[PDB]
């Protein structure tokens, strides 16, 4: 199944963060609409916050996320989960090799914001 | 219900980082085994990152995330979401106020790591 | 925070299923628009499911779970999960005394069908 | 990634329903251990429970949900979220054809039971 692909609110705000756990420099591309809105790098196996960004979900609300490491893809998994039917987290982990943690990087979105 | 309180593998290495989303400032409290390991504070209306740190769960893997606002306890909302039998996410949403947007403080606790 | 309220797409088909873990009789009542839509009651200690039925969630969209124990409601639980950008579940559970199994009745909603 | 893989508390009993949405007849395969300990089948295309079954996760815990239509593996998306630190959820769904619906069969597993 296609995964990384979450339909946020429109012409909403969220934030998207990305964490490193991998040998591998990480590289998180985060589109809307279908356009690169934010890439994220870095090389961690701490955990390390390699980006944060405050971005638009713009007209369509499409958002989507995806790894690469060396301009290999990574495996993703996604899903959403939302709290008292309002706190929304959109959840990407990736995997760039054969251990399965999929952790090597990981992606959080989040709305609403402010 | 309880919320905020989670049962991680024990002796595991675990991130948890903290977003704000409110005028009033949050502090963020980290309990490992009922003892304080890492609080964070800080103010954004914008999700900025008021603190990250990577923890261990020790022998209980008992963790607790507490969020108040000037003294004042935040309610809490909470999950635990695992992605491929693998990647887990403990999350938490809070309210300082009378809007229950729920994101005044959001946590974002993850692992495994490395 | 509130729990067991959910917000479906409007005149959208879904599924409402009971399950029962509980020496106490379990009443499940399903409301949709703040009307009771579908009611189960039983009593099991095996995960019987004390019923299952499709509704649609109308003009409104708002569909509330409320769960007692011979007239005394039961603290709720809840959340939503969506897998692949389309497949929905809304989650219960309840507590109707203080081993905080929080499994005495379990609902869960699911859609889109067809 | 692999879906439909949980990894449940050792010897602990657990729920497995599924319902069917779809023309063709499902097969769910449950396997406990790595060998098939429930099956259910059945066609509904409005949500039919096509079985349900409380079952025990043995000395290893490992359960892994199969869904077969038409004579080949449905495509699964899987997640797990525990409520409240206690209550756990493992759930599937599965597409059968072209209209990524994934709820050709729908699998809910729930544990603890009691
Ligand atoms: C730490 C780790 O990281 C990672 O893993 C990795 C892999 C995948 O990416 O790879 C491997 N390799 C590399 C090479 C070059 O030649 N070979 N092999 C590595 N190793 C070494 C020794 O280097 C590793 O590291 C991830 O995936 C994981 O998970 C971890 O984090
Ligand atoms: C932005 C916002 O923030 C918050 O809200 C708030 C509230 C609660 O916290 O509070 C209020 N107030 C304060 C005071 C002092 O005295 N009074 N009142 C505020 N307002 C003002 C004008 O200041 C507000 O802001 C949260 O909760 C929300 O959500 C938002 O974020
Ligand atoms: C099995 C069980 O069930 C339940 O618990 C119960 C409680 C709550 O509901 O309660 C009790 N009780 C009752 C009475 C009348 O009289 N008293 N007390 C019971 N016990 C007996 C002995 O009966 C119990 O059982 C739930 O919550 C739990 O979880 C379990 O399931
Ligand atoms: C009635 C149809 O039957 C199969 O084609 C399913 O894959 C579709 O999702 C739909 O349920
Ligand atoms: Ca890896
Ligand atoms: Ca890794
Ligand atoms: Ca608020
Ligand atoms: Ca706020
Ligand atoms: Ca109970
Ligand atoms: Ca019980
Ligand atoms: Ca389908
Ligand atoms: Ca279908």
């Amino acid at each position: 199944a296609t995964q990384g692909v979450f339909t946020l609110p429109a012409n909403t705000r969220f934030g998207v963060t990305a964490f490193a756990n991998s040998s591998g420099t990480q590289t998180v591309n985060v589109l809307v609409n279908n356009e690169t809105a934010a890439t994220f790098s870095g090389q961690s196996t701490n955990n390390a916050v390699i980006g944060t960004q405050v971005l638009n979900s713009g007209s369509s609300g499409k958002v989507q996320v995806q790894v690469s490491v060396n301009g290999r893809p990574s495996d993703l998994v996604s899903a959403q989960v939302i709290l008292t039917n309002e706190l929304n987290f959109a959840l990407v982990g990736s995997e760039d090799g054969t251990d399965n943690d999929y952790n090597d990087a990981v992606v959080v979105i989040n709305w609403p914001l402010g």
